[PDB]
């Protein structure tokens, strides 16, 4: 029933394109033949959200007519898809989401999902550039936590960056400029790469766009490429 995160995906793509989220954890949600071990001995919290996305991602594989199989995770966290398609993750307090295309008409995919929340103590100097650290505040409005929404576009891109060139990205190595739509909740983002956009096949990374929104109470953002 969930459609959130379809607030910042490309319609024009949907063809090739599946999301599914949740808002908690269903009770008797299981892993999976070989996922089982990567949960062994994590904290229920652990437990519950990778349960639950990694249902969510089946679901859309299935809408994509792909068998259900285990999505393990490789070296550096990425979660490993059955060939020929390519997705995202994300969880956190109050959402499960999980996006998933088709190679050939998406190159990858990026999403992150936050509570719309300030940001803790010494969080937003971290991951912003003195630049955005002043830009940003001028383009949305006081409502925002925009230093929240700023954390969320890095790590989709993030995400998106990395299974195309398997290199490390730097809250410092991309620069992320914001605008909003009239409506004051949802908008555009821009990720502007400050390093060899070199990836493992194909042209290089330099900038990726995406869309943001914020919407019952959470932060929603998305690269698909
Ligand atoms: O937002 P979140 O911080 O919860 O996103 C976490 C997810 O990012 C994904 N992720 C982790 N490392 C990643 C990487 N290097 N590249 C892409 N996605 C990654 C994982 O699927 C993780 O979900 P899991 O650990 O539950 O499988
Ligand atoms: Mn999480
Ligand atoms: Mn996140």
């Amino acid at each position: 029933v969930g459609t959130l995160v379809a607030s910042v995906l490309p319609a024009t793509v949907f063809e090739d394109l599946a999301y599914a989220e949740l808002y908690s954890d269903p009770p008797g949600l299981t892993p999976l033949p070989e996922e089982a071990p990567l949960i062994a001995r994590s904290v229920a919290k652990r437990r519950n959200e990778f349960i639950t996305v990694r249902h969510c991602a089946r679901i859309a594989l299935d809408q994509l007519g792909v068998p259900p199989a285990p999505i393990l995770k490789g070296d550096k966290g990425e979660p490993c898809w059955p060939d020929g398609m390519v997705g995202s993750l994300t969880h956190c307090a109050g959402y499960r989401g999980a996006v998933v295309g088709r190679r050939d008409a998406v190159r990858s995919v990026g999403i992150d999902a936050e509570p719309h929340d300030v940001l803790p103590n010494g969080v937003l100097d971290a991951i912003s550039l003195p630049a955005e650290r002043a830009d940003m505040p001028r383009t949305m409005p006081a409502a925002l936590h925009w230093d929240r929404i700023l954390f969320c576009a890095k790590e989709a891109t993030y995400k998106a960056w990395f299974p195309l060139t398997k290199r490390w990205l730097g809250f410092e190595d991309a620069h992320i400029t914001f605008e909003t739509d009239s409506t004051g909740w949802t908008g555009r983002f821009v990720s502007r790469i400050l390093i060899d956009g070199s990836t493992l096949s194909g042209p290089p990374l330099t900038t990726l766009r995406g869309r943001w929104s914020v919407e019952r109470g959470l932060v929603l953002t998305a690269i698909v490429l």
